């Protein structure tokens, strides 16, 4: 219950504490998809949650 | 040498004051490429300068 909704693509070192780390690949599971699109999540390989810029994520086939 | 360098592909949203917003097709002049992967740059449509991911904007090769 609850599972992978986006996949990292490309690389995202963050600068601002809020942001989440992403290594290409990334399995992401999105709570938000803001509207200044940013989007809200948590990386299901590290285990953190926080931000990242919409296109830097694909959407998973449910 | 304020020639263009690049131009934003995607749309880019500020949600951190060191950043420069971004409309696609924005002509650009990066000044530095830093080593974690965000641009520093002028926005020569709006004159307003900040960062934003690098993935969001191609290189011209003009």
């Amino acid at each position: 219950g609850s599972e992978q909704t986006h996949r990292a693509i490309f690389r995202f070192v963050p600068r601002h504490e809020d942001e989440l780390e992403l290594e290409v690949d990334d399995p992401l599971l999105v709570e938000l998809q803001a509207e200044d699109y940013w989007y809200e999540a948590y990386n299901m390989r590290t285990g953190a949650r926080g931000v990242f810029p919409a296109y830097y994520a694909i959407e998973v086939t449910k």
